[PDB]
């Protein structure tokens, strides 16, 4: 049987979240990935707070767009990141208010996998969970879809502009994919997610800013 993988059924996902009117998707895509190490290391997860990374990742540019890999530093050197419930989502960047008392995951660093290679990519989503991807989201055929493997031959690998998260991978009628979380709230797309097509020749750049936090 052909390999395949969906760490929804598995626990190690939560709720589609929205960012509402703020260029936060790096931060939703780098708690995704969190949440899904810390279903794995402990055996259960909660909410982690991207607002905390809005408004504490410094290297970041908050609502101005950002890296998983910085955050992640971040969670590591901070000592941790609070939980959804402790530090909430306001869509609009402010003050760093991270408080210990409300931190609800640790990292121990980061690693990324080799740019454009799908192969690796999947190894990583078959042996760590979820991992952080960034790809190019602009097209109004990645925006407008519903259901299917999408794949968009115009999709510029080289102008990664939205990150996301690959949650598993496997195929639909013969078309391979990777199974994707937006964070453009459950009305987006299939309910949240998007079907990607893997193996195209790294379609809409999907491995080429992979990574995944060490938990
Ligand atoms: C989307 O939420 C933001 N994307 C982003 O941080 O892209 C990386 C650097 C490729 C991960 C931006 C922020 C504002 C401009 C448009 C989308």
């Amino acid at each position: 049987a052909p390999d395949s993988v969906d760490y929804r059924k598995k626990g190690y996902v939560t709720p589609v979240k929205n960012q509402g009117q703020c260029g936060s998707c790096w931060a939703f895509s780098s708690v995704g990935a969190l949440e899904g190490q810390l279903k794995k290391k402990t055996g259960k997860l909660l909410n982690l707070s991207p607002q905390n990374l809005v408004d504490c990742v410094s290297e970041n540019d908050g609502c101005g767009g950002g890296y998983m890999t910085n955050a992640f530093q971040y969670v590591q050197k901070n000592r941790g990141i609070d939980s959804e419930d402790a530090y909430p989502y306001v869509g609009q960047e402010e003050s760093c208010m991270y408080n210990p008392t409300g931190k609800a995951a640790k990292c121990r660093g980061y690693r990324e996998i080799p740019e454009g290679n799908e192969k690796a990519l999947k190894r990583a989503v078959a042996r760590v969970g979820p991992v952080s991807v960034a790809i190019d989201a602009s097209l109004t055929s990645f925006q407008f879809y519903s259901k299917g493997v999408y794949y968009d031959e115009s999709c510029n690998s080289d102008n990664l502009n939205h990150a996301v998260l690959a949650v598993g991978y496997g195929i639909q009628k013969g078309n391979k994919h990777w199974i994707i979380k937006n964070s453009w709230g459950e009305n987006w797309g299939n309910k949240g997610y998007i079907l990607m097509a893997r193996n195209k020749n790294n379609a809409c750049g999907i491995a080429n800013l992979a990574s995944f936090p060490k938990m």
